[PDB]
């Protein structure tokens, strides 16, 4: 993949 | 949150 | 949060 | 948070 | 992968 | 946090 | 991978 | 934190 | 990998 | 790897 961006955020 | 589950996957 | 589980995976 | 588990993996 | 960026954050 | 576990792995 | 950047943060 | 475990590994 | 950068932080 | 940078910090 070119760019993989992730935010996996628990509040 | 009780459970936060994530898969952010680039193939 | 109780459980936060993440996989951020670039292949 | 109770449990925070992460895998941030570039292949 | 070109760029893999991740934030796996439990609050 | 109770448990924070991370693997940040570049292959 | 070109760049692998991760923050796995338990608060 | 109770347990903080990390592997930050470049291959 | 070119750059592997990680912060695995328990607060 | 070119650069591997890690901070594994328990507070």
């Amino acid at each position: 993949v070119g760019s993989n961006k992730g935010a996996i955020i628990g509040l």
